[PDB]
């Protein structure tokens, strides 16, 4: 009697740079999976294939009765996402403490993650962030900015950009 | 007679980058090792393999008798806990000697290793470290900062920061 079609994992998206993991969950006297760039295997636990985008596309899989008899074919889709270009800070440095300190790019972004000196990390919606004197944040030296897309895929962390906050020096003796 | 099930190693837990250390204690004519990353063995001592978070899962063994007979099918289960994320050190720096030094992260952890310039390693609770004029730890210079979790992974040592504490100048002559 045919053995019965062996199960896969839901069709699934990733990243490019992620990881594409596949797996049965049956058992069989042996596996055979193929795919989009000459993918192969014959375990129930094949090597973990690099999300690039080459490896977009349909992974089959015919498993082996102990007898020798193939089952049915199954099949799970698998879809990589392209990395989100790198994001480029600027700032409007040189400000003399107490005035605003604006940091900015021109990506774009499901969402901006602004991240501090310190490490203080910040989420936003929009390209531009705005920093009073008062806020946690008002800090000089190194920020950088990463951003996420659509799809939840997140662009190298950019290039960091030098914030310099100049005193405000005392009233002389006269 | 079928031959005994073999021994596995108790379910087990480790760290990413860690070591993954599979083998067995008893005596066949041949061993037979799956897992999820395709590792794949037929030795009493398999490789050992690196704890990547993708070699997570089951990890597989059924013996040969010297008869041929296969074993009864036993395992054991590893999971790969992430390695935390690099902490970020900053502290008071261009103290008067005899004020207080103080360093801090924004770094969550179970507990926080300070490390002194001098070789000298504290462990507290907390993110802010007060060192004051009295003690050992009252050091110039580089200080760096590793962080551990609440499975006991540490993250990478971080980024060194440079402590200055200044002279106070003698009262001058007149």
């Amino acid at each position: 009697p045919v053995p019965a079609t062996p199960a896969v994992p839901a069709d699934f998206a990733v990243c490019e740079g992620d990881n594409i993991v596949l797996s049965t969950t049956t058992v069989a006297a042996g596996y055979n999976w193929t795919g989009p760039n000459g993918f192969t295997s014959n375990l129930q636990n094949p090597s973990v294939v690099s999300a690039s985008l080459v490896d977009s596309g349909t992974y089959t899989l015919f498993i082996i009765d102990a007898n020798g008899c193939p089952s049915g074919d199954t099949s799970v889709q698998v879809s990589v996402h392209p990395n989100p270009v790198q994001p480029v800070l600027s700032s409007n440095s040189a400000i003399c403490d107490g005035d605003s300190l604006v940091l900015s790019t021109t990506a774009t972004a499901t969402t901006y993650r602004w991240v501090a000196p310190d490490g203080a990390d910040t989420l936003t919606t929009v390209n531009t962030l705005v920093i009073l004197p008062s806020n946690a944040f008002y800090q000089d030296g190194n920020w950088t900015l990463m951003t996420m897309d659509a799809n939840g895929c997140q662009s190298i962390l950019s290039n960091p950009e030098s914030v310099t906050i100049h005193s405000i020096p005392a009233a002389q003796a006269v």
